[PDB]
């Protein structure tokens, strides 16, 4: 049938203590993680996709077939945001490497990191996290 | 400046032991309490506003300039939910009384109390509760 994703409420917590909720689709399967947000033409400002690699290891992301400009947050197993790549470029096959082992990647609309005042070292929290 | 409130994670804890997390904005001076949730057209199911009266006394609420239907929970200083008025009516000037003295009111989307299985006697916990 139609591809489905588990959804969940997560929150970004910043160093200032500010909290902001998001609704994310969980990309768990290999096909879900590879398809990512390909072909989607819209996505609400507080919605994103949380890629759950099921292990801690470096990861590689790209923008192949992706129309929405995105911010990418590379996240440790304890929810710490290690690095952030803002304004990934639609359609680009340039690899964006995590540069170090991580457990998750959060993709949000481009500009979301700025809108929410998020920085590396801030945290994502939710059901499995930390 | 953009209107802001201190914004907190709080948790409803039912008598049966179930927990439900929320993020609430804190209305803590007279102007904030009198204007809390006016104008808003949308609010997530797990969001609300916590009105902090700075003391324990009878309180009075209404729905002037309020577009969202809301559930009101009247809460003691220790976080115990004393009474609940579900399904307050957008724009209604009807005055909703705690009757007894309380320290807080939590406003949620209408129907939230029923959806979460919350009752009088249940508890709200957070930083400060
Ligand atoms: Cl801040
Ligand atoms: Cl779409």
């Amino acid at each position: 049938g139609e591809v489905s994703y588990a959804k969940e409420r997560v929150r970004l917590i910043t160093a200032s203590g500010r909290t902001h909720d998001l609704t994310v689709e969980l990309a768990v399967d290999p096909s879900q993680r590879e398809q990512g947000l390909m072909y989607r033409r819209q996505m609400a400002p507080d919605h994103g996709m949380l890629f759950d690699f099921g292990e801690t290891r470096p990861v590689m992301m790209w923008m192949k077939n992706t129309y929405l400009p995105l911010d990418m947050l590379f996240i440790a197993s304890d929810g710490t945001i290690r690095t952030i790549h803002e304004n990934a470029v639609p359609h680009s096959e340039a690899i964006i490497d995590s540069r170090e082992p991580v457990a998750y990647v959060l993709e949000l609309n481009a500009g979301t990191v700025k809108r929410l005042g998020v920085s590396p070292g801030d945290r994502l929290e939710g059901a499995g996290l930390p």
